[PDB]
């Protein structure tokens, strides 16, 4: 008899605007207006380490702005063609709303609005719908996930030493992370992860050490192997009063497609020596001999797949393997690798892939094999805690978005706490449970 | 005869909760939700040099959780006293709001329930009762503060180089910024700050200096005296394309507190040399000579009333003298200032006085007697961005919020992007005219 305002979810209005990243480069934010007056916004992420088969971003290039960098021509496809093919359509309708835009950009990696445009668009869509059905964002995801009312709060990976390219140091290995296995609650993760990482800059404070940070909100001190990095960690977790191994664990993000040349992994940091895969996974095996790590991702190059299949049969059992580069959060290249014994889980971007959808679809993928699931941050990151959202909605059970500092990093943290708060244990902090082979 | 819910702007429910500031410290985070279903949400930042006057920010100094920094007293002021006192009151009547608390708190600092909760709370508030008037933050707070539909857009204040003590160098002058006074709009201020801050990179990388970044997003390279971090800049903003003195002007923090002991200031980073208050005046003067430097805060001790008003005497015609920890956003303070002859500035910031009523007589006050105000972050941020509603809304004519870097500072710029969206010239970018002694 009264229809409610709710139910008025067709798209009026689409506005993308460049906005700021969290390294001072641009991005494309979007809103979605529906007829109800229900409003989603959302901005894309931006990689610094990206996979060669990454979706495309579309930036102008023009040197007198941001250093050619800007996305103006990526808002221009927002403000014209996307909006001209959306406004009428029904924001609740997430699959038809990302197939509109995927069908009209036309081609394989997003190459002509820019992966950027359309993942704002689908991001901001989903919100909006949200809005209109009267629920939080990690609820409407759920069910576009095909999992209604199924949560979970993940466990995170935070980064807080830094390595590889662009850090003065010899640290090869791009991000050591700790892992709050122990945590009951992801707010006492999340202290834990603080305490650590304040304990860290005593520590190195008092080696003479450099306390200022990267782009993830962790430490990229000058030290003298990928060991002393693994040191100084145990160090601050000692000093925390948290036991290595059993409150926490230890993950790393080797990006190991950065120091692959002419087939050898070459530790420009250890001495400048040159490994085969065979060998640069038995130098990645006693690592995680001396110490509690559990998870290893991107340890060789992406276009390496026979090297994957051996650290597979070495380390999967006992180790998570991380594909990131790997798979770049597509199903084409995922289904290929869970075919052939290729690692053991997948680090989800969705501007990997570009949008929500697909997004969606490469969670669903990974599960139904047996991988696990971590969901992650960009180095170019904004005040968007999407991902968070996203980590609960999808049960994925792990997420990546930072060390304890910065507020790119810190606000996903804090939308977890928010959740969590209202969640309770419909949302359970499963621990170490959440790691594949453990 | 109807009624819309708009009008129905009584408080029902507010609720407190601990997340994390872009340090990685707790802050107070509060909800103020109005029966009409308006709701708002802020946080309370936090500093890192505070002056001895501040309003008293309340933490727990139980070491068992986050090393003494939780704010879960200030967190329960918020979910008893302060909610019981405010429900069934008008959101709408902000003045009355703060009068509650300021009242039940009783103590002049802010002591009993944390100038944190009270904070949180009165910028909760404000931000539900502009959604109960169907309008942005930033109208809300111009009729607020009695100036109704008068805007301007301000002119950005960027730290790129830090010293004194949260900086790993020897240079004593805590902050280095760049103002670009040349643009015309905001937008294409914070294009060039961006520029700068990527050219600055590029310059320090070619000398072997470290990159990484301190808590307002800025570079803490090793420099060897004061001066080479104006010398650096002056490289970054030559090599970005722009005129030094034309299109971009410099500002400092000395935050000269931190380096006044015995009723000397040391220098460590001249040699240790110790020079008296006026000298000290001198010092700060030949750097106005050699660069076009048009701003200087805290250039004296807090305390130093007699060294300010020769500061005053000798720079004050020609250069903007900003109080930041001299006046603590305190009318009783800023007062006495104004009548002794003492500064022409002052740096506005929500946290060191407690509420938005007493922030925005603090503005009005400077107005009044021909004070610059220059709204500002702390050293400890979230992902809000208030102080950006509050500059434009109060016409204040600058903000200070920190680097191109880091979402605790970009969401910020962001938000004066948006907002210069929506206003175009209703919201004008006046450029160096707003700079005290141009
Ligand atoms: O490889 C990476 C970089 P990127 O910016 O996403 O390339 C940061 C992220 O933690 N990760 O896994
Ligand atoms: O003196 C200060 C520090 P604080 O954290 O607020 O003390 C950073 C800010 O720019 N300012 O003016
Ligand atoms: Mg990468
Ligand atoms: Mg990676
Ligand atoms: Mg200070
Ligand atoms: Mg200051």
């Amino acid at each position: 008899q009264q229809m409610g305002r709710g139910s008025m979810s067709k798209i009026v209005k689409i506005i993308g605007r460049e906005i700021i990243d969290s390294r001072g480069n641009p991005t494309v934010e979007a809103e979605v207006h529906l007829e109800g007056g229900f409003v989603g916004m959302a901005a894309a992420p931006s990689g610094a380490s990206t996979g060669s088969r990454e979706a495309l971003e579309l930036r102008d290039g023009d040197k007198s702005r941001f250093l050619g960098k800007g996305v103006t021509k990526a808002v221009a496809a927002v403000n014209g063609p996307i909006a001209q093919a959306l406004i009428g359509k029904d924001a609740k309708d997430q699959a038809g709303i990302d197939k509109i835009m995927i069908d009209l950009d036309g081609t394989e990696n997003k190459s002509k609005f820019g992966a950027n445009a359309i993942l704002a668009v689908s991001l901001a869509n989903a919100k909006a719908a949200a809005a209109a059905k009267g629920m939080p964002l990690y609820e409407h995801i759920a069910e576009l996930n095909g999992t209604p009312g199924k949560y979970s709060m993940p466990v995170p990976m935070m980064n807080i030493i830094n390595g590889g390219e662009h850090a003065d140091n010899n640290v090869d290995i791009q991000e050591f992370m700790i892992q709050p296995v122990g945590a009951k609650t992801v707010k006492e993760a999340i202290r834990m992860g603080s305490e650590v990482f304040h304990h860290l800059a005593k520590v190195l404070k008092a080696k003479g050490m450099n306390t200022a940070v990267g782009d993830e909100g962790g430490y990229a001190p000058n030290l003298g192997s990928n060991a002393e990095a693994l040191a100084v960690i145990a160090e601050a977790v000692k000093a925390a009063g948290y036991e290595l191994g059993k409150d926490i664990t230890l993950a790393m993000d080797c990006a190991a497609s950065e120091f692959y040349k002419d087939g050898k992994y070459v530790l420009a940091g250890e001495g400048n020596k040159a490994f085969t895969s065979e060998e640069f996974t038995h130098f990645l095996e006693e690592l995680t001999k001396q110490y509690p790590i559990v998870s290893i991702e991107d340890g060789l190059d992406e276009s390496d797949w026979d090297g994957f299949a051996y650290q597979t049969k070495v380390l999967g059992d006992k180790i998570q393997l991380v594909g990131d580069d790997l798979f770049v959060t597509n199903t084409k290249i995922l289904k290929e690798g869970i075919e052939k014994g290729i690692a053991n889980s997948i680090l989800i971007k969705f501007n990997q892939i570009g949008s929500l959808t697909e997004t969606l679809a490469a969670i669903k993928m990974a599960k139904d094999a047996g991988y696990t699931a971590v969901i992650s941050h960009r180095s170019g990151e904004t005040e968007d805690a999407t991902i968070a959202d996203l980590a609960v909605g999808t049960a994925a059970g792990q997420i990546k978005t930072g060390s304890m500092s910065r507020s790119d990093r810190v606000a996903k943290y804090n939308q977890l706490i928010r959740i969590e708060e209202a969640l309770g244990e419909k949302a359970p902090y499963n621990g170490r449970k959440e790691i594949k082979g453990q």
